[PDB]
């Protein structure tokens, strides 16, 4: 088994496998038309063919594309070369970075929106639920969710857990009794199931359990029989996408899970393809599916309008973070 990729922006892993580590040139500038400039650069060739692998990072956005070059002698000076990958850029010259640390700066910079830890949400739709309370007040597990819970996942005591939490509690144990968890590639995802989080009574909105569903991105939604769903039975700012999953009678060895996405028009296609049957194991072989299925749906809602315009801020404020610290670190690297 190899594997594909997670679904993250594939253009922020370019600086990991291609200049970290490898012969390369970071420059910056400043352009009073798009903002603060980094841009990177590494010679390469294949085979015998020349080319030129360029990376812009703007206030905004980041640039990537392949030059090839001939004995064309001329070696496009850096300001060129920049407009070569972004034609909007009009600076003076480039300044070359200098601080020996630098690339480790600048590849936590590219993947800061690929990230290691996921906050998932699990939900129980017993008899014909429709409503918000009559999922979130769900007490006592169904026969097939207790299977479902063990297969998903290892059961973990929050009362002294070490890895990472995804705001539930540890030591004074507020948030549950039990959760569930797993470490599935180099990436830790922890499940806020409903029914293992705590209980008010009387309570309408569940705020207890709804607090932490409420804030995840994306969620699981386990039913026994065909009771349909939509993102509007629950209302939340956060959660953008939904996987539905079902169990069945018609399984001599391993009850059959019937799958399906519910999008918001907001998100984009993810995911591994859905098989056309629809239907799935009940061995590690659809486990491994689901969690990729759950993380590249993340992934998609990043894009998606409510992030995206926040991404928007983090981004700028972050690369001028960058900037400065390769703008004094290669100063002092002489004075002036």
């Amino acid at each position: 088994t190899t594997k594909v990729k997670l679904e993250c922006n594939p253009t922020a892993r370019i600086y990991r496998k291609h200049f970290l580590g490898k012969e390369h040139f970071n420059y910056y500038s400043l352009d009073t038309a798009l903002g603060h400039l980094v841009f990177s650069l590494k010679y390469d060739v294949i085979g015998d063919q020349e080319h030129l692998r360029l990376l812009l990072r703007t206030k905004c956005r980041t640039y990537h594309d392949v030059i090839p070059i001939s004995c064309l002698t001329e070696f496009p000076n850096v300001v060129q070369m920049a407009k070569l990958v972004c034609e909007d850029v009009n600076v003076d010259r480039f300044y070359p970075v200098l601080y020996p640390k630098a690339s480790r700066l600048i590849v936590t910079f590219d993947e800061h929106v690929i990230s290691n830890n996921f906050k998932f949400g699990v939900i129980y739709q017993k008899l014909g639920a429709t409503s918000e309370e009559e999922l979130f007040s769900t007490n006592e597990e169904s026969p097939a969710f207790v299977e479902f819970l063990e297969f998903l996942g290892q059961k973990v005591k929050l009362q002294d857990f070490k890895g990472f939490r995804g705001g539930l509690d540890v030591t004074h144990g507020q948030t549950g009794t039990e959760s569930v968890y797993c470490n599935f590639r180099n990436k830790e995802i922890m499940f806020h199931v409903s029914t293992k989080l705590p209980y008010t009574e009387g309570d309408a909105q569940q705020l207890q359990r709804k607090r932490h569903i409420g804030n995840d991105i994306v969620a699981v939604v386990f039913q026994d029989e065909n009771t349909p769903f939509v993102p509007d039975m629950i209302a939340s700012n956060f959660l953008h996408a939904y996987v539905v999953v079902q169990a069945e009678g018609g399984g001599p060895d391993g009850p059959l899970y019937k799958v399906s996405v519910t999008a918001r028009d907001d998100v984009p296609f993810f995911g591994p393809p859905l098989p056309d049957p629809a239907v799935f194991r009940k061995g590690p072989e659809f486990q491994e599916f689901l969690l990729t299925k759950l993380i590249n749906a993340e992934y998609a809602c990043y894009k998606a309008e409510k992030f995206a315009k926040l991404e928007e801020r983090t981004r700028a404020a972050l690369l001028e973070t960058l900037y400065e610290e390769l703008h004094i670190h290669s100063q002092s690297m002489m004075g002036l």
